[PDB]
């Protein structure tokens, strides 16, 4: 009954389409959003659905004062039926592949119950995307079982035109929906 | 004559028992403590032994103004006969495995004279502990020669009950003591 | 006609010789500098050539306000014919090997067009240099095709005397020059 979907934004310029992405899921599922500090540089709070709760790192160090209180990264990991990171920056990709967790989003990933699906939609410039570490990290996510929603060939924020643009919201949406109903 | 023991705390909620941990070593050895910024969220200065000097990242960028001055992370690495990190967060674990050093504790580890013993007592939620990166990183520490003091099955700060709680101070203490006297 | 050389400084105490390093290149090439936040602890702006433009992380989040604006890390990657990091700290070395990018310098590396040469001059204490991760990371840079300019045996900022001091500016300069003219 109304699947819980955790949507997340990383520090990619593509984060400007995050509000719209949340809109694609709202009717179908109960949505909660998580963003990194850098994503707040491209994300516009008012562009998100009003029904969507936005969590930041500060929410981590606030929902807990003394033992016994809830641990947000754990609370969200449990609450969620699925996790979608769109966009996923090269930086966050590398932290995931490195087993690092220095913020709310990465802590959720580090404690992620892999029985639940986790989708990522990478977004970065072509050179960063073509860089060898990208494939290295993607290979790692595959091993973890994370599902990749490949970037498309659009007009990058850097003027040029090539691979690296984030997948379109509709595709991200249908991909997650088709899997769930399977 | 009175071994020098460097005790360290990472950003795990278990850091609340750090003062007590220092107490377990004070009589047997000369103790100096090192903590990460996040550990200061769970650590209570007044709970530590008065004879214990606490070093923070700020102490790094203070003991040095111009060439010729001492480099704290190096000064501590030399001073210490042994290093004990309890608790060791998943984040710090990953930085160690990644050869990273962006703070006092990690810089000490990065420059650690592995002729000297280094013990770690991991502390994190069960899912984070059960996460595949954990084992990956533990494997790396093993190669480096670091000694693992496994977490126990207690009642986590997240309410649930499972593996991931930090080893008890007494065990951490006896483990380090038994090795030394060998 | 006047090759574009991007010179970069990391958080090594050796960064105090960065201004002089820029001077070694100024006559031969058009120089632009990039520095990390920590490098600013050892770098003296007034010691650099006046003709040298210095870029910091803040320049990233300033040259861009809305879509369509230039992305500095990409703009610099394109502009540059070669990249030289001297000094390269153990921390930045590890971020490079980890495919991480959380600042201007690392983002440039992450998006680096490897058709262009990239040289690094590591600088760190002997123990950090002798640490096993160092070799591990150097091995990775080799695979990427990055050219290592080994550290020398001088008197470290830590008083002792051993390997780990940054290569001398003249050598860094001649190394880059000899390659270019080949
Ligand atoms: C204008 C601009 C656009 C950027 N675009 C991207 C991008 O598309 N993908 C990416 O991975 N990083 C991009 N970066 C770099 C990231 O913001 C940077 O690596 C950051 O530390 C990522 O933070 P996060 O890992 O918390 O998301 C951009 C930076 C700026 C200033
Ligand atoms: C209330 C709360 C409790 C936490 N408990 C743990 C824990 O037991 N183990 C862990 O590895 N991280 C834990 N985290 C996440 C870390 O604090 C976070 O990854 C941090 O960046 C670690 O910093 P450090 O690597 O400098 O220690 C907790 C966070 C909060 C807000
Ligand atoms: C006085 C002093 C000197 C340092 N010297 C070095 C050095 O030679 N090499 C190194 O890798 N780190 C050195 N460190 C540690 C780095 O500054 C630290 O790892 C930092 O986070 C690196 O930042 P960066 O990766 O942005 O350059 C030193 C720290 C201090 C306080
Ligand atoms: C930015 C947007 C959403 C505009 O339609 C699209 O181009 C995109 O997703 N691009 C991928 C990231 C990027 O451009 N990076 C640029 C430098 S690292
Ligand atoms: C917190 C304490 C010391 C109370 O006795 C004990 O439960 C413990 O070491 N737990 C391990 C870490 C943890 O609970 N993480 C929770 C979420 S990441
Ligand atoms: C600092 C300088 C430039 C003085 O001539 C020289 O010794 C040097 O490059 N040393 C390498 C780094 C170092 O000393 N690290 C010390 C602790 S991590």
């Amino acid at each position: 009954r109304k699947p819980r979907v955790l949507l997340a934004a990383s520090g990619s310029v593509a984060a400007i389409k995050f509000g719209n992405l949340c809109h694609c899921f709202t009717e179908w599922a109960e949505v909660r959003a998580v963003v990194t500090k850098s994503s707040l540089h491209f994300l516009d709070k008012l562009s998100l659905p009003q029904e969507v709760t936005l969590y930041t790192d500060e929410d981590e160090w606030s929902s807990w004062n003394k033992i016994g209180d809830p641990v947000l990264h754990i609370e969200l990991r449990r609450w969620a039926d699925v996790l979608v990171i769109a966009p996923l920056s090269a930086n966050t990709l590398g932290k995931i592949a490195g087993g690092l967790c220095d913020n709310l989003l990465t802590c959720i990933i580090r404690a992620w119950d892999y029985t639940k699906p986790l989708f990522v939609a990478p977004a970065m410039n072509t050179l960063m995307w073509n860089n060898p570490f990208t494939e290295r990290h993607l290979l790692s996510l595959d091993e973890l079982g994370i599902t990749l929603i490949p970037p498309i060939k659009k007009r990058l924020a850097s003027g040029d035109y090539g691979n690296g643009a984030m997948a379109e919201p509709s595709l991200i949406y249908s991909t997650v929906r088709l899997f769930w109903e399977s």
